[PDB]
Formats: C-alpha cells, structure tokens, sequence
C-alpha cells in the first residue's frame, strides 16, 4: 500500500541522481575545453618567446653595425677638419711672408 | 614540466569521466533494485491474501463438518433411545407371558 | 585570456564538486528508500509466518475435533446394533412363548 | 527481500564512487591552479623582454642621434674652415702675382 510509495520516492532520488550526472558529464567537457585552450595558449607563448629573444638580438646587431659605421664617420671628419685647419695655418703664415716681402721691395 | 600540469589536469578530467560512467552503472542497478522490490511486494501481498482466504475456508469447512456430525450423533441417540425403550417393552411383555404360563397349571 | 581559460575551467570543476554534494544527498534519500522497504518486508514476513501457524493450528483442531465425534459416532453405531440385537432376542422369545399360550 | 539488499548494495557503491569523483575533481582543481601559476611565470617573462627591447630602442635612437648631431656639427666646421682655405688660396695667388709684377 505505502510500499509503492516508498519505492516511488526511492526511484525519484535515483532519477535526480541520473539527471545530475548529466550536468556533471557536460561540465567535465568544459573543464576539458579549459585545459585544451590553456595548452593552445602556452604553445603560442612558446612561439612568442623564442621569437622575442631573436627579435631583440636582431635589433641589437643592427644598431651595432649601424654605430661603428657612424663613429668611423666621426673620426674621418675630425681628420679632414684637423687638415683643413692645417691648410688654414699654412696659408696664414705663408701669406704674411709674401706681404712682408712686398713692403721690402 | 612544461605541459605536465596541463596533462595531469587532463587525466584527472578523464578519470572523472570514467568514474561517472561507473556511477551511471551503479544507479541503473539501484533502479533495478526498486523495480524488483515492487515485484516482490506484489507477490507477498498475494501470499498474505491467499493465506487468509485459505484460513477462512478452513474455519467454514471445519465448522460445517462439526455440525453435520453433531447432527448425526443426535439422530443416533434418538434411535438408541427407541431401541432401548423397545427392549424394556419386550422384557416386561415377556415376563407377563411367562407368568400366564406358570399360573396356567 | 590566460586567466580566462583557468577562470572558466576552474568554475566548471567547482560546479561539478557542487553537483556531487547534491548526488550524495540524494543517494542518502535512496538509502532511506530501501531501509523503509526493508522494514515493511520484515513486517510482511512476520505477518506471513503467523498465518502459516494459525492455518496449521486450525488444521490441528479441525483434524482432532472431527476425529473425536467420528469416534462418538462409531460407538453409538455399535451400541445401536447391540440394542437392535437384544430386541431380536426378545421378539424371538415373545413369539415362541405367545404360541405356547395359543396352544394351551 | 533480495532486492533491498542488492539495491542497498548499489546505493553504497554510488557513494563510494562519488567520493572517488570528489578526489579526482580536487586533483583537477589542482591542475588549474598549477597552470595559472605558470601562465604567470610565463606572461611575466614575455613582458620583461618587450620591456627590455623597448628600452634598447631608447638607448639606440638616443645614442644614434646624439652622434649624428655630432656628425653635422663637425660638418659645418669642415665646410667653414675649408671656405677659409679657398679664401686664403685665392688671396695667396693675388699676393704672389703682386710679387712677380
């Protein structure tokens, strides 16, 4: 009489359990998505890190090769200037002689 | 140990999946459980109802035979009273004829 | 982005943890389910054994009582014959003596 | 009443099984935390390098143009001092010819 009734409740609790493992199953699939995206993300991050260092190195090399070029320029000009100041001195001193010789005759 | 954290996370997730299948199996079995208990109750209630039936019968069949046999005792008593009376009748009658033979000579 | 996959993954895990607690509760209700049913079966099982005893007890009286009276019947039957016998004896004597009187 | 017993047994078993689920879920929770920890080690690292690069540009484009504003600043000196050579040369040749006269 109230044996059908207890069985019933019994079956209800079992049925709640079934539905519930149902959500469980799916949320597990999301947990799986999570780790898989994390793997994808870390992979990209590997990619990025070998490329980062490489990029830095490249930049450095470039800057360097384009610096020892520039300071070869700087000294070259210092020389030329050193020389043109020399010509200037040669010419000042020489001109005086010529003008003194001119007063003399 | 790069991917080893993603991995271990992934295995756990799978293990959960295997464990919850096992759950589904064991709930199916709990469900069998309740279905069958209802089966058995039905059976038991039948047994109960049948046992009482066959008690009632016994009581009726029983008190029926008693009355049939108490009846028959009755008639047999009467018949013995009739026969016994008849025996005492013929004893008296006898003695009276015996005497008429003695008082004859 | 990094933080999001963790965030979302972890939430999932927690939701499952959550939902297992619910399972345990309902399992306990199932357990209650069966213990109730067991009680009821115990009862029904006692009720049963009782009738199987009465029935037998009832058979044992019926059996016996009937036997009683059926014996009472037989002894009356014999007594009935004995008296029907003794009668015979006497109708015999009667006719015989009554003739002797007729003669004389 | 075999059904109770068996039913009861299955129930107990779900209970056992569900606790195993709980342990494995705790172990998944662990995964996600270990991973988050590394995404941090990792983001940090990357971040540090971008920063290291950018600072290299700030050394680079400041050094270069500190030394190119040294080029042209010597160049102007060259142009001007060698304008003085052309002055003095023409003027030497003038004077030389006033001599020979």
């Amino acid at each position: 009489k109230a044996n059908s009734e207890a069985c019933r409740d019994g079956l209800r609790a079992v049925m709640e359990c079934r539905n519930v493992t149902h959500l469980l199953q799916q949320e597990l699939t999301e947990a799986q998505k999570g780790f898989q995206d994390v793997e994808a993300q870390a992979a990209t991050c590997n990619h990025t890190v070998m490329a980062l260092m490489a990029s830095l190195d490249a930049e450095k090399a470039q800057g360097q090769k384009k610096v020892e070029e520039l300071e070869g320029e700087i000294t070259t000009l210092n020389h030329k200037l050193q020389d043109a100041s020399a010509e200037v001195e040669r010419l000042r001193r020489e001109n005086q002689v010529l003008s003194v010789r001119i007063a003399d005759k």
